[PDB]
């Protein structure tokens, strides 16, 4: 089998992307944030508190045929933006773009933090990391995609996002008409639980390539680009006026530049971000400063490929059973 939906930007800056998915009998569709940084399917739904829904679509399990409670099961996530998530758990039919799993755990929220309640657009997320970091107590269960690998013509999935545009994202088969060259694929540490890859290094610019190993993870549920502070450092240099802001939490440019383009290392191969992925607009309505889409990972602990990066490539997530990651310019 295979799937292939279509993923859309929330909004005018791409600051993460929605997947319609369908979950229950009749089908009940949620827009998912799909999340390779995290292992739940969590839902916006009936049992979550009145008060913290503001425009989001909700799953009702009594509404559906198929639900079923999976008795004893709890879940409850933090994310490294700070925002988290907590309820009790379904187990129901979930299909993505015409690829369906049975008895998929769908992680039902009773609580949700204000940035969830805050984006209207957002119904919920489908984590694609590896299911080890699967939150639900006290069975932990699998992801989409574990629960749909064994029926896959091949046990990978696609992120081909777009820049200020849709774009696709594909299970059990790769696209050779979405890419542009090959695909240089790269080895990947579960170690954490997350798709984690080693860079080869770095340009800014036309600047020379600078090789050095640059571990970090492939993470769709993360809108920038996080890597370490002189990376980073050496980025902005390039940009008059730009200047790390404590008050802002990050580095801020003038909203007159032309931002250089940023080039990351797979193997031998090289990706290319425009200098414009890079720009994420005034710091609050109407400002001259603009906000930086390359951050610095120094207070994370980890280096993340985020939306910013992976718009520019067409990406494979392998989950053979030694999973890799590859990458191609588009």
């Amino acid at each position: 089998s295979t799937g292939s939906a279509t993923t859309t930007p929330i909004d005018s800056l791409d600051d993460a992307y929605i997947t319609p998915v369908q979950i229950g009998t009749p089908a009940q569709t949620l827009n998912l944030d799909f999340d390779t940084g995290s292992s739940d399917l969590w839902v916006f739904s009936s049992e979550t508190t009145a008060s913290e829904v503001d425009g989001q679509t909700i799953y009702t399990p009594s509404k559906s045929t198929t639900a079923k409670l999976l008795s004893g099961a709890t879940w409850s996530i933090s994310y490294g933006d700070g925002s988290s998530s907590s309820g009790d758990v379904y187990t129901d039919t979930v299909s993505v773009g015409g690829l369906t799993v049975t008895g998929q755990a769908v992680e039902s929220a009773k609580k949700v933090s204000s940035s969830f309640t805050e984006d209207s657009t957002i119904d919920g997320l489908l984590g694609l990391a590896f299911s080890t970091l699967n939150t639900v107590s006290p069975t932990q269960q699998k992801t989409f995609f574990d629960n749909a690998k064994a029926s896959l013509d091949s046990p990978v999935f696609t992120a081909d996002l777009g820049y200020h545009a849709p774009g696709t994202y594909n299970f059990g088969f790769i696209d050779t008409t979405a890419y542009t060259g090959s695909i240089t694929y790269t080895a990947v540490s579960t170690k954490q639980g997350f798709w984690e890859w080693t860079s080869t290094g770095y340009a800014v610019g036309s600047g020379t390539f600078k090789s050095t190993s640059i571990d970090g993870i492939a993470d769709t549920g993360t809108t920038l680009l996080y890597l370490p502070a002189t990376v980073v450092s050496a980025y902005w240099a390039q940009v008059s006026g730009a200047k790390s802001s404590s008050s802002v939490g990050g580095y801020v440019f003038p909203c007159s530049a032309t931002l250089p383009s940023f080039t990351f290392g797979v193997g031998s191969a090289r990706i290319v971000i425009p200098g414009d992925y890079i720009d994420f607009g005034p710091i609050s309505t109407g400002s001259s400063s603009c906000f930086g889409g390359i951050q610095s990972s120094a207070g994370i602990g980890i280096n993340i490929f985020g939306d910013v990066a992976l718009k520019a490539a067409f990406v494979v997530f392998n989950g053979a059973t030694t999973p890799t990651l590859g990458f191609a310019s588009k």
